[PDB]
């Protein structure tokens, strides 16, 4: 995250880091067995690391729990980025409290304007590179389909949003992939792609979680 703030331990309790020997990706935690992210962020030998601020130190509230298995939606495709979203299941249910809490999914999708929290590790420089060890947050609104789509011609499909500042300095990053961007309680986007990070006209692309309520909620009741 680019130009936000240090979010404070736990308080974001549906974040999760996602973690292969170290955090490539961030999730958002749906249910207590049930982890959606970004399919460009699908690996083997997933652990999921719930409850966490400090990702180098163990601080007392994490759980940590290996992925079972992981669904990568039938339809994305890797190089247009369309349909990025995936759903890894946990070996074992998360013990949920206060601090490790599920996130709802939207009952429908949230318009151009609406203000949202956007959160994860990533890079927060735009030129350089510095990551935190903290979760750092980010307040951003929706933007437009219409400015959007100007943002990056060609390239925004019905399944894509973008978020953040058209001005710049402000904006999600490498290693802020897969995670939560969330609106009034609702998880409306993921943490998908963009053309550097927090660069004017350049704000951060996001998928478009109101799509794919019927493929979770399916998906897990088979899975
Ligand atoms: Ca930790």
């Amino acid at each position: 995250i680019v130009g936000g703030y240090t979010c404070g331990a736990n308080t974001v309790p549906y974040q999760v880091s996602l973690n292969s020997g170290y955090h490539f990706c961030g999730g958002s935690l749906i249910n207590s067995q049930w982890v959606v992210s970004a399919a460009h962020c699908y690996k083997s030998g997933i652990q999921v690391r719930l409850g966490e601020d400090n990702i180098n130190v163990v601080e007392g509230n994490e759980q940590f729990i290996s992925a079972s298995k992981s669904i990568v939606h039938p339809s994305y495709n890797s190089n247009t980025l369309n349909n990025d979203i995936m759903l890894i299941k946990l070996k074992s249910a998360a013990s949920l409290n206060s601090r490790v809490a599920s996130i709802s999914l939207p009952t429908s999708c949230a318009s151009a304007g609406t203000q949202c929290l956007i959160s994860g590790w990533g890079n927060t420089k735009s030129s350089g590179t510095s990551y935190p060890d903290v979760l750092k947050c980010l307040k951003a609104p929706i933007l437009s389909d219409s400015s959007c789509k100007s943002a990056y011609p060609g390239q925004i499909t019905s399944n894509m949003f973008c978020a953040g500042y058209l001005e710049g300095g402000k904006d999600s990053c490498q290693g802020d992939s897969g995670g939560p961007v969330v609106c009034s309680g609702k998880l409306q986007g993921i943490v998908s792609w963009g053309s550097g990070c927090a660069q004017k006209n350049k704000p951060g692309v996001y998928t478009k979680v109101c799509n794919y309520v019927s493929w979770i909620k399916q998906t897990i009741a088979s899975n």
